[PDB]
């Protein structure tokens, strides 16, 4: 068994709505699930998991649509990704606050 | 064959590291990610540039794929040096659609 890398890519330092995009990588086995949070609490729309791909090791992304106000803002997001019993919680925010 | 009916430029985004985004050994790495989104036809070259100059490895470009006039979109991942971030390089990801070109450029300054 290995667990995911869970890294988030967020828009640019330099100004965009637009995405976050979470990608867990280099797991197996498959069956994995991708969630997102927004300042601790469930986010319940505006989000698509793309197709689980192999990299034997497996890769997904997940985006979320975010406005640049609230980005601004410091809100702060969260991907949460479960594998195989165990949860991961990756958060972001923007850097330039 | 069967022609596109209708000829649409592509949108370029680039997704960068968070501040905290860098991970593994030292020399840490992280990722770009570039998404060309809202053209057609279906064809299209992704490239990657460091301070003006073509980078030849560590990318990956997804197969184009599809999103009423039918859209594409493709992915492409580059692998980055957190060195090379951090002395403020400028990334490209230089699409090029139907003989034009559009770049999206980003570095790690506010």
């Amino acid at each position: 068994e290995m667990n995911p890398n869970v890294n988030v890519f967020v828009p640019p330092r330099d100004g965009f709505k637009s995405k976050l995009i979470c990608e867990a990588t280099n797991f197996t086995p498959k069956p994995i699930t991708v969630s997102w949070l927004k300042d601790g609490k469930l986010v319940e729309s505006g989000f698509t998991t793309d197709p689980v791909t192999i990299e034997q090791t497996y890769k997904v992304i997940s985006t979320l649509t975010i406005s640049e106000i609230d980005w601004l803002n410091l809100n702060v997001y969260t991907c949460r990704v479960d594998h195989r019993g165990l949860t991961f919680l990756k958060n972001v925010s923007s850097t330039c606050a």
